DNA sequence: TCAGACTTCTCCAC
DNA sequence: TCTGACTCCTGTGG
DNA sequence: AGGAGTCAGA
DNA sequence: AGAAGTCTGA
């Protein structure tokens, strides 16, 4: 649990606002208890012809991994912890992307208790629903009623 | 003069640098006296869904205005004296286009000295040159050598 | 002439 | 089983 | 920007 | 995002 400067948070939030992403998806996984699986993820993006500015957040965040995609390089954080200390720090200063820093504060401390009943499960992917119509959403698949028609069994 | 809050200008410098723009521009303009307007720019380019975002800015920033262009909106500030102050301020925030904004209170600085000689010009011209090298250019048409060739007509 | 307001275009960086 | 690192695609909003 | 997907080790 | 432009009043 490492802590945030304040001046590094307040330019950062402006950042993660602008070319920042917060996103929640259900993933499809068999292996697990009810087919599918919940990711949050933190994603800066950002050309490769400027990876070192991405390289440098690894550094000041502590956490985190940085790919590129040909032209596009992107930092990333889906640790469950990390991203909940973090985006904690953050979420007071985000001005567009607010909401859904909170509802994924929301889903990583009900992870747990949304393990136990389908129902509850399918109230948290309710959740992610939230956060990806917040979202500019374009390419989404998996929602919430994608489990519910699977959970009919 | 108006002084920008820390934590406002702190913000403000990260989404600048995310989505926002610092322009420099040699405008084509026939009743000018060199035959060219230069017109330096700060944009901000938003959703038109999120144009509060903008219009906010207006307000905090106190001067600037904001219009559309389809689906987007842009927040814009070209009036040279508050466009000074501003990046004055916001410079030293800036980390991805620190060098653009330094150039920009450069050339507005030395605005009025430009149209004494075309040699003095021709600098100015080549310091918009400098600026859009930085800025990720695509659809540029008019550079300092543009100027230089009207220029060298005469 | 000049500078401020306003509109349009386009390619990649998200 | 299950988390997290990793890669790849798509369509705008920069 | 916002998803889609794979895969190995724990 | 980073340009291209028009037009008006002073
Ligand atoms: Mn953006
Ligand atoms: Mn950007
Ligand atoms: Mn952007």
């Amino acid at each position: 649990n490492t802590k945030y400067n304040k001046e590094f948070l307040l330019y950062l939030a402006g950042f993660v606002d602008s070319d920042g992403s917060i996103i929640a998806q259900i993933k499809p996984n068999q292996s697990v208890k009810f087919k599918h699986r919940l990711q949050l993820t933190f994603d800066v993006t950002q050309k490769t012809q400027r990876r070192w500015f991405l390289d440098k957040l690894v550094d000041e965040i502590g956490v985190g991994y940085v790919a590129d995609s040909g032209s596009v390089s992107k930092y990333r954080l889906s640790e469950i912890k990390p991203l909940h200390n973090f985006l904690t720090q953050l979420q007071p200063f985000l001005k567009l992307k607010q909401k859904q820093a909170n509802l994924v504060l929301k889903i990583i401390e009900q992870l747990p208790s949304a393990k136990e009943s389908p129902d509850k499960f399918l109230e948290v992917c309710t959740w992610v629903d939230q956060i990806a119509a917040l979202n500019d959403s374009k390419t989404r698949k998996t929602t919430s009623e994608t489990v519910r028609a699977v959970l009919d069994s």
